[PDB]
């Protein structure tokens, strides 16, 4: 066929049931993933080709940096919850990646004081019961395909992108290969 199993896209041996519609996964720590967003704006990408009445998802990962990762996961965490994603992540990158001026919890926190987020609502959130169980999703989803690489992507719980396999001679052809791959399997 033109979509292949193994080569476009894996099938999950043990699929996940109830599983967010377009689910993707990424740590601050990660330079495939820095590029995802600063270069390729995939996510972005995906979107724009979902059909819709699709939910697109995003979970930060602790198995990378150690510490500052787990911090990351509870940050990402505080971002969901007060609807800041897309102000604070360019800045985490470049903090994380770019510039390494993030090394403690208080320097992410300067990222979101930087971007607006006031200081009592930031550690309101931090501490707040409903950023744990929004950290505790983000390790249950991550958990439940068993995730040992980022970014990754899983479409319906059923079907993990494979971006080894698409052309990268041009970045554009990639992230429409990319986000096709991502419809096919939102349809299939």
């Amino acid at each position: 066929a033109q979509y292949e199993d193994g080569k476009q896209y894996t099938t999950l041996e043990k699929p996940v049931a109830g599983a967010p519609q377009v689910l993707e996964f990424f740590s601050f720590f990660c330079p495939h993933c820095y590029q995802f967003e600063e270069v390729l704006h995939i996510s972005d990408n995906v979107k724009k080709k979902l059909p819709e009445g699709v939910k697109m998802t995003k979970y930060h990962v602790n198995f990378m940096g150690g510490d500052l990762g787990k911090d990351l996961t509870q940050a990402w965490a505080v971002a969901m919850a007060l609807g800041v994603e897309d102000k604070v992540t360019v800045p985490l990158f470049e903090g994380v990646q770019k510039t390494q001026t993030i090394r403690s919890a208080s320097d992410i926190r300067d990222v979101f004081i930087n971007a607006g987020i006031k200081g009592e609502e930031y550690d309101a959130a931090w501490n707040s019961f409903v950023v744990k169980s929004l950290v505790a999703q983000q390790e249950k989803a991550a958990a439940d395909v068993q995730l040992r690489g980022v970014p990754a992507m899983f479409v319906n719980g059923k079907y993990q992108l494979n971006p080894q396999g698409m052309d990268t001679s041009n970045m554009d052809v990639f992230v429409q290969q990319y986000a096709d791959t991502v419809k096919y399997l939102s349809e299939k």
